[PDB]
């Protein structure tokens, strides 16, 4: 916090929306087979 509150959502996006979408959604397809 401190005052538009906006880095905790700007760092969830990323371990959230990047970590499980970088190689787990369009390519983990060409590994698991």
């Amino acid at each position: 916090h401190a005052d538009g509150s906006f880095s905790d959502e700007m760092n969830t996006i990323l371990d959230n929306l990047a970590a499980r979408d970088f190689i787990n959604w369009l390519i983990q397809t060409k590994i698991t087979d």
